[PDB]
C-alpha cells in the first residue's frame, strides 16, 4: 500500500478539488453492489455520517473471512491491504476504517488506520444476517481543501449505478441534514 | 514499510516504557557512525531539539543519491523504505523524517511522514562538504506513555560507544536545556 500512499491521485484522482474524495465512496460502492447481486434482497445503503464519515452497508453473502492460505491472514484483510482500483486504495487512504462481516451465522469486526489493521479480523457475536459493512474516515492529511463530501456528487453517481445495476436497491442517507435517496431500477 | 506498521513491538521493541523510543536514535547513531568510519575526520553530532525530535549528522560521504536500477527511486529512498534493525524501521515509525544528504556538490532534501516521501529526493543546492542527516519526529499513536528522549540515556550510551569507536567524535546537544558533551576517545 505505499505506492498508493505516495502517489495517492494517481490511484483515486484528484485530491484537491474533490474528485479524488468522491471516487472513494465509488470504489466501495462498486464493490458493495457486485456483493449485493449475489445474495437475495440486493440492496445497499450509502450513508454521509455526521462525522464526515461514510458507510456502506450490503446484504450479501459477506467478504470471505477465512486466513488466506498464501499470505497468512484472513482473506478480507488481504482485500484490505493488497493491491476498478480497488477497496484497498480507499483503505490506504483513510485515516480510518471500519469493517464488519456478516457470514456463516457470525459477526467479524477489524479496525484500519491509514490502511495498516489494528488487530485481525475477530469474531465478536453471532447473527441471523449476511452482509459486508465498510465505514471510512477519509485521510485529511491525503485529502485538501475540499474535505466534505457533498450530497448530489453521491447522488448523481448512485442514480446512474441504479440503472445500470436492475434489481439493486440503493439509498442514500444524510445524517448532517436528513436528505434521503432511493435509487431503484 | 507494512509489516512494521502492523506489528511495531517486534521490531524496534516496548513502545510503552521508552526503551524503543530510545532504540530509535540508537538505531540511527549506528548508522551514522559506520558513516563517520568510513571518512577520515570522523564526526556525528547528535542534537535533541526542542519539538522533542532527534537529529543525527555525519560527515561521511553522503547516502547515495542516484536512481536505483530495479526501484525506479533514488537508492536513499529505498535504504529509507525498504526492510541492527535498518533505518527503514524508524522512518516507518517516525510521524517525521527530514534526510539531508551532501554528496558530489550537491545537498539532497527529502521529507517522509510515517515512511511515506513527500516528494522526490531533490538537489536543492550545493555545497563544498559531504555527509547524511537524519532528523526524526518519533510517531505519538506508536510511542505511548515515555514519549520524550532523557538526555542522560543517550549520554550514557553515547559513551560507551565512544570507546568502540577510535578516532570517532561524538557531539551530543540538548537544545531544551543548553547541556552540552563531547565524547572523543582516540585509541589505535
Ligand atoms: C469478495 O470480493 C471482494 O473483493 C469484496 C470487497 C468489498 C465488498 C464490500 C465493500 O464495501 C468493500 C469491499
Ligand atoms: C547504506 O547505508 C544505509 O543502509 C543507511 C545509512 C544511514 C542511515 C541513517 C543515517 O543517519 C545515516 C546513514
Ligand atoms: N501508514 C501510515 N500513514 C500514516 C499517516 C498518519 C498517521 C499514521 C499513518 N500510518
Amino acid at each position: 500500500l505505499d505506492a498508493v500512499r505516495k502517489r495517492p491521485g494517481m490511484y483515486i484522482g484528484d485530491t484537491d478539488d474533490g474528485t479524488g474524495l468522491h471516487h472513494m465512496v465509488f470504489e466501495v460502492v462498486d464493490n458493495a453492489i457486485d456483493e449485493a447481486l449475489a445474495g437475495h434482497c440486493k440492496e445497499i445503503i450509502v450513508t454521509i455520517h455526521a462525522d464526515n464519515s461514510v458507510s456502506v452497508q450490503d446484504d450479501g453473502r459477506g467478504i470471505p473471512t477465512g486466513i488466506h492460505p498464501e499470505e497468512g491472514v484472513s482473506a478480507a484483510e488481504v482485500i484490505m491491504t493488497v493491491l476498478g482500483v480497488g477497496v484497498s486504495v480507499v483503505n490506504a487512504l483513510s485515516q480510518k476504517l471500519e469493517l464488519v462481516i456478516q457470514r456463516e451465522g457470525k459477526i467479524h469486526r477489524q479496525i484500519y488506520e491509514h490502511g495498516v489493521p489494528q488487530a485481525p479480523l475477530a469474531v465478536t457475536g453471532e447473527t441471523e444476517k449476511t452482509g459486508t459493512m465498510v465505514r471510512f474516515w477519509p485521510s485529511l492529511e491525503t485529502f485538501t481543501n475540499v474535505t466534505e463530501f457533498e450530497y448530489e456528487i453521491l447522488a448523481k453517481r448512485l442514480r446512474e449505478l441504479s440503472f445500470l445495476n436492475s434489481g439493486v436497491s440503493i439509498r442514500l442517507r444524510d445524517k448532517r441534514d436528513g436528505k434521503e435517496d432511493h435509487f431503484h431500477y
